[PDB]
């Protein structure tokens, strides 16, 4: 969710915008740690696939079901 | 090739058959060693995928190409 907040803040809020200046400390390092998770942790054959029971593709299917339950109220 | 020989020898050559008695020492442990290979070594996410450059699916295509080149004379 924060990466979605991070990318959209960069893409659509310029440096003069007050909402950008509000949110730019709160999106620090979010894109890299999500990239590092997608590269090392939750990748196919990553660290999640060596210990967690939802690894090996089941966590992706769990992420799809969770995204359907990802409501704004939650 | 040894696994194919082993399985065909077990399926088609009974214990009475001389060619079975001839080939049974030469097919010992082949099925288990290949099963362990297909479980731990050449499987998706296996040791091959963790170190070797053809791992992760390329080795299967390479195996298909080699099987096309797997001639009797070779």
């Amino acid at each position: 969710v924060a990466e979605v907040i991070a990318v959209a803040t960069m893409r659509c809020l310029p440096g003069l915008h007050p909402i950008f200046k509000f949110l730019i400390p709160h999106i620090r390092y979010t894109m890299e740690i999500n990239t590092r998770a997608r590269t090392q942790l939750i990748s196919d054959g990553g660290i999640f696939d060596k210990a967690v029971s939802t690894g090996g593709g089941g966590h992706v299917q769990l992420l799809r079901r969770a995204a359907a339950q990802l409501t704004y109220c939650s």
